[PDB]
DNA sequence: TTTTTTTTTTT
């Protein structure tokens, strides 16, 4: 039993010769210390290419986290506030999981300095124990030992249990043989179902007073069951698990631990990070749905009376839910929730409705009428009949769960870090007897004032149908995304983890296949770390070095090969003579319908092309075919063609050739890849594998040890310092289904489908009119032709293809013993991307820069088509969220909130026009624009947000400019300009790239101009002014008191509906004397006395004075006459 | 119209 003096004597200063990789996330890390301190998190992406020591420099960096622990708690041992830094290891296959650890043990057990080992075997002893690996429960059930699972029995007294007896010893004997598929996949079960209620168990009986004491032989029995024990334990620091393992957590003997919750300070390498934004996507779509009526109908019924202890444990948690409380009632009395819910007239269940929203402007429904909700009385239900109020309904009912979820989360943090969450929740819960919500309250664990994106917004799909076993009863099933995967890895970086995201497109701009790195950069500004133009350089050099062709003579050739129906033609002939024409052979021996037969020849042509080009090569052994499509048994009869060509050309270049048709991923599992590797060790000839771009997934080692006799002379090593060889020729396929779709049960809502339209619609890839409609044909049904279609219009989806391509070649170069001739056959459909590709070629492949140079030897901005769609988006935005607001306001009476959101809307645009940078805060009351301090646009503020156009699409358009507010002449004004310049207004637009977008200029910049124009030159001239409050908000401006008259004065600052007005104000504060004054105008238009209907009439009979002009427009001097005639109106009184 | 194969974990 090692333990940590082991370490006494250890130099901890002597480490091996860094590579220049590693020398890069050193210097990135220290950088991240000296800019943003030492508790905050990051997130480093690290571009490196799989093949060139990856691996070993993430394992050396995970090691060296290790060491500074061990030196840590040897020189601060004495201080006593131990914090055991936790280090994961996560990617998403548990093969690679495995691989990682096993190559880390074995670095700690074969790394040298100088020649001499770099550990004692005692200090490899006590490193090794530091680690520990997590799989899934069955996988950990059965890993064990019945010795080990005896053991925990016998000490936790569950050995009496029949049950549980009876459980495990069903469980051996099925583990006796074992050998079966279908016997592996009941064992996989019942192991996990029993490792489920195992667990359940014994933290009952830790749980309680009942402690048993672990020690010894037990506490390695416990630790061997429960690996994640080590780590509560402190034992163990080091993790390696899947993401899915760490998304969901693992136990140890008091619960289940959730490294989200618990991320400050801990260390965080992933593997292939690019990937794991559709592994996060997959494990946020797998959330249960809730019906929102019965969610509502439970929180208003037990939130009515139910209240908790009043104890010192209990403080200030009432007040969290107060303001809930209050909704909750208002919204029961509003819609009339003692009645429940049914459909009326058109045939629910004919089809039910679907509504998709993202909580923020993009709204569609599946029914072609507008849905209303009418409560009758007579028949007490709540009718949903079609004439709207049902979405109203439905995001109101959204938006108050979604509330409730939020306040328990705070709750829980004001109840307490980790083992207090589950007392928390489930006091919390049973005092208000809300236990029915358990499990949604631990899943979920995990505004124009603000910043507003997708990625924390996330969508909503909700589900109208009649519910199970009654016929006239509704229910609302509601399935969330409450944030994206980039929302996730941005908590992450929040919450002080710090991220090391290797893989070699880590930095792809798609937001499909990866990460928003445009929202990362706003959201983390610069705890999102970047290596820098000299640290690119050097990495670049280093690989260079280690991949020497050019020196070493190894020469890349690229060639793209088109569809060549004349010699597929010719061999369908020479395949099948006695046929009588190429496409009945096609259709009768080959299978192929008439409808595929111009797609299967097309694809058929270039990879036989690039078959007949390899065979011919003299000494090239190795070719990888990567299509779209396994060519197995379900394709058998293609594959006999293909193997007659391959014999055809075998027998006339005189070279045998083996071919492994469908080379699967369950192939790779029962039938190693190494049976290729073994083929061309011992067998002389060449080899021609097809796989598909899915199944060499990461991971997946292609290269063979080189056997000298057979390789002849072809082999060159290309590292400066230095058997086993790789790939020496390619054929690359044009990637096809680039939209995410699994298949599988979880994605029967397709909320992955709508998550992928809001990610485009975000980025700017999408206009929000393209985006609208792509939402409404997902809604009502849509072939993945017809989306895949849509998603070939953006540039995301050539990023994707490159992404792609860029993948595949760097996993077949995996070795520095190359050929002295590569050969890349490439897909024609793949030249027109490739040749667009633009990025910095610094840290790409030597063979991606082959491709991408051999396409633009044959040789539409993309940050320009995203600036007019967020320009339209941005407008869209404000204008749907405006809409809302004032109807909000409207709907007497008007919040706290509502109010504090307009006037600060107001200030913002009062004091910021226009803004340098791109805001954080108000981000989408502005537009960046093309041209600094103005634009031009064209569309109907009051009709459609998605038929705006914008700049230089419009030359001829109206114009958002300093001018055209006319704010110059406003300020001139001598009252004006120091209340301006008092209250830090702009007197001025900056000359910037941020200007508020249409709808703020002309419905809120330029009212808020003219009302603080009057308050300025009245309050000069003795006049005060009130609050108008929240019952008649936002039908008149501002209060006015003026010394000497107690008449209440009303103010409006810029006739049926006012006539409505004016009866509503006067019904409630009694006869009144009301301005309508425009600020700006002409002075010499004479001023008009009316009645209450409108209707001109003497001065001392009106009740409304309607002042034409307060300020003059020609040169900015006070309208004097006007003033002091309406002071005299006012001594009328 | 475009033209598929892969995966983890708890339940």
């Amino acid at each position: 039993n090692v333990s940590i003096e082991e370490f006494t004597h250890f130099d901890f200063q002597l480490v091996p010769e860094p590579s220049p990789l590693d020398l890069v996330i050193t210097e990135s890390l220290k950088n991240h210390i000296e800019v943003n301190g030492v508790k905050s998190g990051a997130l480093l992406p690290l571009p490196f290419q799989t093949g060139i020591g990856k691996t070993y420099t993430a394992l050396n960096f995970l090691l060296q986290q290790m060491l500074e622990q061990v030196r840590s708690e040897l020189k601060e041992e004495n201080t006593g506030k131990k914090s055991k830094r936790l280090l994961y290891y996560v990617t998403d296959s548990v093969d690679n999981v495995v691989s990682a650890k096993a190559d880390l043990l074995k670095l700690i057990e074969k790394q040298t300095v100088k020649g001499e080992p770099r550990f004692t075997l005692e200090q490899q002893e006590y490193l090794k124990a530091q680690i520990v690996h997590l799989p899934n429960q069955s996988e950990q059930l059965l890993q064990c030992s019945d010795a080990v699972l005896n053991d925990v029995l016998i000490g936790f007294n569950l050995n009496a249990e029949r049950d549980v007896q009876a459980e495990w010893s069903a469980i051996s004997g099925l583990r006796r043989h074992a050998s079966n598929p279908e016997v592996k996949i009941s064992l996989n079960r019942q192991a996990g179902y029993f490792y489920r209620n195992l667990i359940d168990r014994l933290q009952k009986k830790q749980k309680g007073a009942d402690r048993v004491l672990l020690s010894g032989s037990l506490l390695a029995s416990v630790e061997t069951l429960l690996p994640g024990e080590k780590i509560r334990n402190g034992s163990a620091h080091v993790a390696f698990l899947t993401t899915s393992k760490f998304l969901k957590g693992f136990h140890n003997t008091r619960s289940r631990y959730s490294p989200l919750r618990d991320l400050s300070g801990a260390v965080l390498i992933i593997d292939e990070i690019d990937k794991q934004n559709q592994v996060i996507l997959s494990e946020l779509c797998k959330q249960q749905a809730q019906d929102l009526i019965w969610a509502i109908r439970t929180l208003r019924a037990n939130f009515r009376d139910h209240q908790l202890e009043s104890s010192p444990r209990y403080d200030k948690i009432e007040d969290l839910f107060e303001p809930l409380r209050e909704r909750l009632e208002e919204f029961g009395t509003n819609w009339n929730l003692a009645f429940a819910f049914n459909t009326e007239g058109a045939n629910l269940n004919e089809r039910p409705v679907r509504l998709f929203s993202d909580r923020s402007f993009t709204h569609v429904s599946s029914a072609t009428h507008k849905l209303s909700l009418k409560s009758d009385f007579l028949r007490r239900k709540n009718l949903i009949f079609s004439d709207g109020l049902l979405t109203r309904f439905v995001n109101e009912a959204d938006v108050i769960y979604q509330w409730f979820l939020g306040t328990m989360r705070k709750a829980v943090f004001q109840y307490w870090l980790e083992g207090t969450f589950q007392e928390a929740v489930q006091s919390l819960l049973t005092h208000f007897n809300l236990q029915e919500f358990e499990s949604a309250v631990y899943e979920s664990f995990d505004k124009l004032s603000s910043s507003k994106s997708y990625h924390h917004t996330g969508l909503k799909l909700v589900e109208v149908a009649h519910n199970q076993g009654t016929r006239d009863t509704v229910n609302c099933k509601a399935s969330f995304l409450n944030t994206s995967p980039s929302g996730v890895l941005a908590d992450m970086v929040d919450a002080g983890a710090v991220i090391l995201g290797i893989s070699a497109t880590a930095r792809a701009d798609t937001v499909i296949h990866n990460f928003d790195f445009k929202y990362l950069n706003e959201r983390l500004g610069n705890k999102l770390l970047s290596l820098s133009r000299e640290q690119k350089q050097r990495v670049n050099n280093y690989y260079h070095s280690r991949r020497n062709y050019k020196d070493n003579g190894v020469v890349l050739t690229v060639k793209y090969l088109n569809s060549r129906d004349a010699f597929l033609d010719a061999l369908l002939e020479e395949y099948k003579p006695e046929a009588r024409s190429s496409h009945f052979i096609l259709n009768h021996y080959l299978g192929i319908a008439e409808s595929e037969q111009a797609f299967v020849r097309s694809w058929l042509s270039k990879l036989l092309a690039s078959i007949k080009a390899f065979i011919s090569s003299p000494d090239n052994r190795y070719m990888l075919s990567l299509l779209n499509r396994t060519l197995d048994t379900t394709r058998q009869n293609i594959n006999d063609f293909i193997q007659f060509c391959c014999d055809k050309w075998a027998k006339e270049f005189n070279v045998k050739t083996k071919t492994f048709f469908g080379v699967n991923a369950d192939w790779m599992r029962l039938v190693g890849y190494d049976e290729i590797s073994k083929h061309l060790n011992t067998e002389l000839g060449k080899v021609v594998v097809f796989s598909t771009y899915a199944s060499m997934g990461a991971g997946k080692n292609p290269d063979y040890a080189v056997n000298l006799a057979l390789e002849g002379e072809s082999l060159i090593s290309v590292a400066d310092v230095t058997l086993r060889s790789d790939i020496d020729s390619i054929y690359l396929e044009k990637p096809t289904q680039l939209l995410l779709s699994d298949d599988y049960s979880h994605t029967a809502n397709q909320l992955c489908q709508f998550h992928q339209i809001l990610s485009l619609q975000e980025n700017g890839e999408l206009s929000p009119k393209s985006a609208e409609n792509w939402c409404r044909q997902q809604l009502m049904g849509m072939s993945r032709e017809r989306s895949l279609q849509q998603y070939h219009q953006t540039s995301d989806y050539q990023s994707a293809v490159r992404k792609y391509i860029e993948q595949a070649v760097g996993r077949a170069g995996r070795t520095s013993l190359k050929r002295k001739q590569i050969l890349l056959f490439v897909d024609s459909g793949l030249k027109e991307i490739l040749a667009e590709e633009s990025r910095d070629p610094s840290l790409f492949s030597h063979e991606y820069v082959a491709l991408v140079n051999k396409a633009k030897s044959a040789g539409e901005d993309r940050a320009v088509r995203r600036l007019f769609n967020l320009a339209q988006r941005n407008n869209k935005d404000g204008m749907l969220s405006i809409k809302a607001l004032v109807h909000r306001l409207h709907n007497q009476p008007a919040s706290k909130s509502d109010i504090q959101e307009w006037q600060d809307i107001r200030t913002q645009l009062l004091r910021y026009p226009t803004v340098a940078f791109q805001p954080e805060r108000f981000n989408r009351l502005y537009l960046q624009s093309m041209t600094k301090g103005y634009y031009r646009y064209q569309g109907n503020l009051d009709g459609d947000p998605n038929s705006f156009e914008f700049f230089d699409r419009v030359p001829y358009g109206d114009m958002v400019s300093e001018e055209d507010c006319s704010l110059a002449t406003l300020v001139q004004n001598q009252y004006v300009r120091p209340w301006f310049e008092r209250k830090g207004f702009a007197c001025s637009w900056q000359k910037e790239a941020n200007v508020m977008t249409p709808i703020m200029f002309t419905n809120i910049y330029k009212g808020a101009l003219g009302e603080q124009a009057v308050e300025a030159v009245l309050t000069a001239f003795d006049f005060t002014f009130e609050e108008v409050p929240n019952s008649i908000y936002e039908r008149f401006d501002n209060r006015v008191i003026f010394a000497g008259i107690e008449q209440p004065i009303w103010l409006d600052s810029k006739s049926e509906g006012y006539s409505s007005k004016i009866a509503l104000v006067e019904e409630e504060f009694g006869p009144s004397k009301f301005i309508y004054v425009n600020a700006l105008g002409d002075t010499s238009k004479p001023i008009r006395y009316l009645n209450s209907c409108f209707v001109e009439t003497s001065p001392q009979l009106a009740k409304v004075i309607e002042i034409p002009a307060l300020i003059d427009d020609s040169n900015a001097d006070t309208n004097r006459t006007a003033v002091q005639e309406l002071i005299k109106w006012l001594h009328h009184s």
